[PDB]
């Protein structure tokens, strides 16, 4: 009605609509995620002590991208959760569009910024531990890619759940752009990538402590 | 009034007030909690593969009560926190003692029914999986203590953070027996040991990539 978020009848008030056009958001979030992942396979090759491999290369991508993602994107939402609606800035834009795949955003759910805080706070700078530590070639690089990871899952694992028991209402369901996209497809990357990252942790790992016996 | 449970003003019918005393419920649960951490320790000493230290034969048993404890005392709440009250099974009057340091326990919360959840499905039978892991000296064992560890922890800080948002509520506050100890104590002691067993993994798990090198 006044608003476009779910479930509809919703008194939503002091809702104002994004100022901008939406591709604006969705392209200036683009070029920095670009910039980010191209400047990580520079560093990659200059500043590491041994040569890595291109998917070790990657990985330290994916890392990179994940600490500026809870650093800068979710640690705003914790911050500004409580006047995110009607918010003319470009954090608070995006976060009105992701929303409308899921209203708990908006609405300040109570597991949501507990979950975010955690996530903004220790997976963020583990982040940037994990791709300053396999460049160096430090001793804890595989144990903090999977701590990370772990705790990653287990975060995104208990966001479907509870969601799950809600029955969905938080979002049309079936819709293509804001359910499929928003709330499928970008929150399972750090559900099935991050489970890729744990099994090869482990082997390392496995490995490791078979050769101190 | 009918029902000792807070925010005073729920209306929890259906709800019918231990049938036994409180006294055998508590009895009986250090019974098999003793009989578990004893034969633990006879375990320890006669199926390992090397001698373990007495630290390490501890440290065991701390794993083989968490195990119970998540797949059998909170998989019953995982199953029956539809009909919790009003049930005289022995394990739902257990939870309705336990309920008063936290009402969300018998409402059915949703962050609360899905964090259990994962707590009984997984961490119950990764909890006896490092016990045997330990026995056999296999490679994974000290990998498992850090995996089974740092998620223990994290579901321990949504649980706290979670009741603080909300203010409280669902419990009496300075409590002698409610709160400091249902809800501070016997939930810190997955914050505090925990926190200690992956300090000691991360140390044996450093010192493996180290001699790798
Ligand atoms: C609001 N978001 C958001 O805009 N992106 C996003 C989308 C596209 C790009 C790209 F491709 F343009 F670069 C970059 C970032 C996200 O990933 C989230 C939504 C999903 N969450 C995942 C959490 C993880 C912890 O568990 C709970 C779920 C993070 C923030
Ligand atoms: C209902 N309970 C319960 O009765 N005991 C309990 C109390 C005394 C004994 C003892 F001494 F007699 F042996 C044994 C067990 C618990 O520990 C919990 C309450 C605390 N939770 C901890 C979870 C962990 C995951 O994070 C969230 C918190 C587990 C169940």
């Amino acid at each position: 009605p006044l608003h476009p978020y779910w479930p509809q009848h919703l008194r939503l008030d002091n809702f104002v609509p994004n100022d901008r056009p939406t591709w604006h958001i969705l392209a200036g979030l683009f070029s920095v995620t670009g910039v980010l992942v191209v400047t990580t396979w520079l560093l990659s090759g200059r500043a590491a002590v041994v040569p890595l491999g291109t998917w070790r290369r990657l990985s330290l991508c994916w890392f990179a991208v994940c600490g500026f993602i809870h650093l800068v994107i979710e640690g705003w939402f914790v911050l500004y959760y409580e006047d995110l609606l009607g918010d003319q800035a470009f954090l608070s834009q995006l976060w009105k569009e992701y929303a409308k795949g899921d209203s708990r955003y908006i609405l300040g759910d109570n597991f949501t910024v507990c979950m975010e805080t955690i996530t903004a706070c220790l997976w963020g700078p583990l982040s940037l531990w994990v791709v300053i530590a396999f460049l160096r070639q430090h001793p804890l690089r595989f144990i903090l890619q999977l701590v990370v990871s772990v705790g990653q899952i287990y975060g995104d694992v208990l966001y479907f759940l509870t969601e799950h028991r809600d029955g969905f209402q938080h979002g049309e369901l079936g819709h293509p752009l804001y359910f499929w996209f928003y709330f499928v497809f970008m929150n399972a990357l750090w559900l099935v990538l991050p489970g890729v990252l744990v099994l090869d942790a482990v082997k390392h790992l496995t490995h490791a402590q078979s050769t101190l016996d």
